[PDB]
C-alpha cells in the first residue's frame, strides 16, 4: 500500500489481506462480489504494481493469477498504443513507473488496468 | 469519509464498510433497519457525494443502486428548483460541490437527499 | 459523545453502538440489564441531548422511542418546575443547553432525566 | 480507571467491561475464577472506590452487590479500627479518599478490602 | 510487562492474558504447546518476577502453581550456587532484583529459570 | 520483526503470530497455502534470522523444524559457495549478520533462503 499519513510505500498487512479474502471467500475471481471487494481495497490501500501482484497471488490460484498477469500484459501494451495519462514513455516500463509512489496519477491508471484484466475471467 | 482530526477526505476503510454491511445483512434497502444503520454511518463518516456513491454500490445490487441514483438525480433537480442551503448555483453541479470537503453545510444537505432517495424503494 | 482528549463533541462510532446493542440484544427497554448497560454507556461517552436522541432511536423501536421522548419531555418540565442544577432558565430550552459541550454539569443532569424517562416502560 | 499515560481518572470502557464479564460468565461471585479475574482487572485499571462500585453493579446481581457493599462497609470500619496505610483519618471517609487519584497508596489498600469483601460470599 | 516504548513496568493487560490463555486452553502446564506459548509471551512482554508470578496464577491451578513456585525456588538457589549472569549477590534476593526494570540481563536469566521450573511437571 | 516506524528489532507479537497460525491451520509445512502465508508474513514483518527461527518453532513440529533448520544450514553454505549479495564474508556467520537490523539487504537474502529451505518438505 502507498500510505498517506510524501508518498510512502508500506507492505501489505496480514490483517488487511485476511479481511479481503474472507469477503470474497465465496466469490470466484472476476465475479461481481469479487470485483466490488477488490475495487474498494484498491481505493483504500492505493497499491503499487508490486502490491497488486502480491494481492493477486494471495487471492487467486496459479492458473487464475497466471491468466490475469497475461491479460494485463496485453492490456498494458494495448493501453500504451492507445494512450495513457501520466505515462512518460521514456521513463521505463509501465509496471516500473507504477511502483514509484510519486507517480500517483499513473499508479491509478495502472490499478484500473489491473482491475479490468479480470474481465478475461468467466466470473463464475 | 471527510475526516476531522481543515476538512480532509479519506477513502472508505474496509473494516468500516464490513461493519455496516453486517448490520444490514438482513435488511432490504430502504427498510427501517437499513435506514437507521446508514443514517448513523453518514453521521459518523460525513461522506462526500463520491463516498455515498461507493457506499450504495457496496451495499445494494445494481438494480437497486441504479434506481437510487436515478431517484436522487430527480431529488437534486427538485431540491434545486425548491431551494437549497449553502448551494452556490454558479459553482457547478450539486454533486461536484458535495465533493468539496470545505462545503460541509452543502455536503450535509446532499447526504439528506441521498438518504431520502431510498424512499422510492419498497423497503421490504 | 463529548470527548475528553476543551469539551468537544464527536459523533457516535458504529463500533461503540454495535457493542451497546449486542449487550442489550436480549433485554427489553427499561429492564435491569438494559438500564445497567446504557448507564455505563452514558458514563463512558458523556453524550449530549442530541446523542441520547440518536442512541434511543438506534436501540428501541419507534413506539418505545416515541414514548420515551414524551416521558422525558414531561420529566424536563417537571424538573424545571422542581429545580435543576446548572440550569440558566434564560439560556434557552434545556435540550439546547444540554447540547453545549461546555455545560457539562447541566449535561449530566440531562442524562439522568433521560435515563429516568425509561421508568415509564414496563421493563419486560 | 486511574490512568497512567499526574494520576488521572477515566471512566470504565465498555470494551474492557465486556472482556471482564465474559471471562466470569460461568463463575459465581467469589469463586476462584471470579476472584482471579477481578484481581487482574483491579491491577490493570487501578480503579477508584467509585469505579469499583460501578464494576460490582455490572458483574453481580443486586442481592450480591448489596451484600458485598455491606460487607465492605464493615471491613472498612474494621480496617480503620485495625490500622491502615496512607489513611489520613482527618481527610474524610475512606471511600472519599479512595476516589482521589493522588492517594494511590490508599486506593490500593481500598482495592484489597473491596476484593476481600467477596469472602462473605459462598463462591458457588 | 517491562515496556520498551528507560525500562518501565506496566501491568498485565487482560486482552493479552486472554490471548495467552486461549492459546493454551487445551494444553496441560508443561506440555510442548504450553511451553511454546509462554516462551513467546515471555519474549514479547519481558515480564518481571512479579509479572511471572501473576501469569502463573492466571494460567494454572493452585496445585500446579504451588509446585512451580517451589521448583523455581530450588532452581534459584541452585542457580545461585551454580553461577548467574548479572547477579549482584549483595543487591538482595534474586526475585527482588528481577523486579528492577533496569536489570534486564538479570530479568532475562530469571525468565529462563521460571520457564525451566515447569520441567518438574509431567506436561500431560 | 525489524520495525520501520533507523532499523529497530521488536519481538514477535502474539496477536500477529496467532493470525499467521490460523491462516495455515489446515496447511502442511511447505504446502502452497503455507508458503503463500509465510511469504506475506516475511514481507510484512521483515524478520531477522532469530525471528525466523522463532516463527518456525511456533508453526511446525520439532521433526519439521529440525529438518528445515538442517536444510537451511546446507542452503546457507551452498549460497556462500555460490555467491551472495550484501554478504561480508569477514563479518561473521551469515546467521549473525542477518540479525543486524542495519544489514537489510543481507537480511532479505536470508529470508529467501529460509523460505526456500521449506522445499525439502513434501508440502502435504
Amino acid at each position: 500500500p502507498v500510505m498517506h499519513p510524501p508518498p510512502s510505500h508500506r507492505p501489505w498487512q496480514m490483517k488487511d489481506l485476511q479481511a479481503i479474502k474472507q469477503e470474497v471467500s465465496q466469490a470466484a475471481p472476476g465475479s461481481p462480489q469479487f470485483m466490488q471487494t477488490i475495487r474498494l481495497a484498491v481505493q483504500q490501500f492505493d497499491p503499487t504494481a508490486k502490491d497488486l501482484q502480491d494481492l493477486l497471488q494471495y487471492l487467486c490460484s496459479s492458473l487464475v493469477a497466471s491468466l490475469h498477469h497475461q491479460q494485463l500484459d496485453s492490456l498494458i501494451s494495448e493501453a500504451e498504443t492507445r494512450g495513457i495519462t501520466g505515462y512518460n514513455p521514456l521513463a521505463g516500463p509501465l509496471r516500473v513507473q507504477a511502483n514509484n509512489p510519486q507517480q500517483q496519477g499513473l499508479r491509478r491508471e495502472y490499478q484500473q488496468l489491473w482491475l479490468t484484466a479480470f474481465a478475461a475471467l468467466p466470473g463464475s
